[PDB]
């Protein structure tokens, strides 16, 4: 799962 934020991160900076 924390790994997985791994991938969430990309989206951090999608909508900005």
């Amino acid at each position: 799962f924390a790994a997985a934020x791994g991938l969430a991160a990309p989206q951090x900076p999608a909508p900005f």
